[PDB]
């Protein structure tokens, strides 16, 4: 079982209070892979911002399969306080081998503004198209499965 996260950065805007990112899910094994089985997560620091909220802007299966929650690192390294951990339902489907989720494309909110050049997970030289960015991670039943963590 393996799988592989390409990565656009968003456009960037405009609003310096929002993160937002396309990610792409696939499974480059033999064997099928159900959704529900893997956690990506997207590393940063979250520059005094207390609540982080997640959103996901939209997904082939539906936006209401998809779950993101936020959480404080004990031990921060640099470029990394916060994570936000995206995971599927149960009835989000499976992945056949060679098959991708495409793009789905989500946002971090935060009630200050976010300084993005100091979180671990960002990449700017991917804002045109879709690269293999290892600053993030993904895991098949919590074992990590792509990526570099921290
Ligand atoms: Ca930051």
């Amino acid at each position: 079982a393996s799988i592989s996260v390409s990565y656009k950065c968003g456009v960037k805007d405009g609003t310096k209070n929002t993160i937002r990112a396309t990610i792409n899910i696939k499974n480059t094994g033999t064997t099928p892979v159900n959704l529900s089985d893997i956690k990506v997560r997207y590393w940063f620091t979250s520059d005094g911002n207390e609540q982080n909220n997640f959103v996901c802007d939209y997904a082939a299966f539906g936006t209401d399969k998809v779950k993101g929650i936020v959480k404080k690192i004990e031990n921060s390294v640099p470029g990394a306080d916060t994570y936000c951990e995206i995971s599927f339902t149960e009835d989000a489907g499976r992945l056949a081998p060679g098959g991708s989720t495409g793009t789905i494309p989500f946002r971090i909110e935060g009630a200050a503004e976010y300084d993005q050049t100091d979180d671990y997970s960002y990449n700017s030289e991917m804002s045109d198209d879709f690269g293999d960015n290892t600053k993030i991670t993904a895991y098949i039943k919590d074992k990590l499965k792509y990526g570099v963590e921290a």
